[PDB]
């Protein structure tokens, strides 16, 4: 027998901005009439509509054009899955904890979220523009304390489910990625006592990161690295354009000196199985982990990742 049809009026959308009115039959489920479907993160597509839903919003795959070029606007993906990993992350992102942790907003432990923590923190201290107006939006709402949009979209962005191990190095790489650095640029000189010198130009996400030693003074005054030749040739900085920098290395015991950096990193454990600090120099060394707050006048640990300011640098060598 027929069952007399029932239906309610819904909004799908891609962006929480841009509405699209639906005509859902109760009968059958989201997945059935839209596929994956969410509803404030919660997995919707097995779940036949109640009347409670009329009106309400929900999140859907960008399965058509319109919500392709919605989509592509907003976030400047057109990864297939990303929706659905923004929204199963977010599920979990907004029943954590953002305390606001010496004027910024930390993350309490959940998750193995110490490398989002971190990361979180030390993008509130650094000069950053973000490009995809889905990242500028999530951003400003986690700088006011509401930072469950902004963590799950990290998470998507960087192919990482909550739980998953994270490295934060390789984090900020891919925010960087999706941030205005187009005034970043950097020059370097590479001098073999055999081959002579080499200068190159970096530019954006590459004039700001270096991975071999922590140290902003070592980098002006020469690292040692291998050079073809199989001599050691010595690589400085000859000339740097950005609001910051970031020196990374694998962790190892080092000093933090107060007011000689912005941030770091610190790293305890071995690779897979360890936790990320966070120090931050203010008025004294602060060490943020979580929700967890200390202070000291000196600091030492395994560091593996360092910000400093910067604004225009020239060599004198
Ligand atoms: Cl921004
Ligand atoms: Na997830
Ligand atoms: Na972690
Ligand atoms: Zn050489």
């Amino acid at each position: 027998s027929h069952m007399e049809v029932r239906t309610i009026k819904v909004f799908t959308t891609v962006d929480n901005i841009n509405l699209h009115t639906q005509v859902v039959d109760m009968s059958m489920t989201y997945g059935q009439q839209f596929g994956p479907t969410y509803l404030d993160g919660a997995d919707v597509t097995k779940i036949k509509p109640h009347n409670s839903h009329e009106g309400k919003t929900f999140y859907v795959l960008p399965n058509d054009d319109t919500l392709r070029v919605e989509a592509f606007e907003y976030y400047h993906t057109t990864d297939p899955s990303f929706l659905g990993r923004y929204m199963s992350a977010l599920n979990h992102t907004k029943k954590w904890k953002y305390p606001q942790v010496n004027g910024l907003t930390s993350i309490k432990w959940a998750d193995n979220n110490s490398y989002l923590a971190t990361a979180l923190l030390t993008l509130q201290q650094i000069e950053l523009k973000f490009n995809p107006p889905a990242l500028q939006d999530a951003y400003y709402r986690a700088r006011a304390g509401e930072a469950a949009n902004f963590c799950a979209l990290i998470l998507a962005y960087c192919n990482k489910t909550v739980g998953e191990l994270g490295d934060v190095r390789e984090t900020m790489s891919y925010l960087f990625q999706h941030a205005n650095l187009d005034s970043c640029k950097r020059v370097l000189n590479v001098v073999c006592k055999t081959c002579g010198q080499q200068q190159t130009t970096l530019k954006g996400v590459e004039a700001v990161m270096y991975m071999g030693t922590l140290s902003y003074e070592q980098f002006k005054k020469g690292v040692q690295i291998p050079c073809t030749c199989g001599k050691q040739a010595t690589k400085y900085l000859v000339q740097q354009e950005s609001p910051f920098v970031m020196m990374s290395a694998p962790p190892a015991q080092y000093e933090l000196k107060h007011g000689t950096f912005t941030c770091a990193s610190e790293y305890t454990g071995n690779y897979q199985c360890g936790h990320y600090k966070h120090i931050t120099s203010k008025e004294t060394l602060y060490c943020i982990d979580g929700a967890l707050l200390t202070k000291s006048s000196e600091y030492k640990g395994p560091i593996t990742d360092v910000f400093y300011k910067e604004n225009s640098y020239t060599t004198t060598i």
